[PDB]
This record gives C-alpha cells, structure tokens and sequence, in this order.
C-alpha cells in the first residue's frame, strides 16, 4: 500500500516496511518493491508506539 508493506516474516506475522524505508531514494509509491508473495529479507529495528516492532530493509 502508499503506507507501506507488510512482510510476513514467519508463520504470517506482519511486519511494516514503512514507504520511506523501503527503497532507501525517490519511492513513486514503492513501485519497484511491489508484488505480492516476494520474498525479500527485512531487518527488524527497535520497539515502536502501539508496541509494533519497526521494519526496514
């Protein structure tokens, strides 16, 4: 989504790459990390508000 995207990391739990954060330069909406069922690691980063774990690549 324009939020950004959700990895399950494993057994389903979602994980935000928040839109920023996924491309590291110019997003237009995250186009190039935008296909559902793509397996890419994440990097999880410190505690956030509403106890949600941060996520990067």
């Amino acid at each position: 989504v324009d939020f950004g995207a959700f990895v399950a990391i494993g057994g389903g739990k979602e994980g935000l790459v928040h839109i920023s954060q996924i491309a590291d330069k110019r997003v237009e909406k995250v186009t190039d990390y935008l296909q559902m069922g793509q397996e890419v690691p994440v990097k999880v980063l410190e505690v956030d508000r509403q106890g949600r774990i941060r996520l990067s690549i």
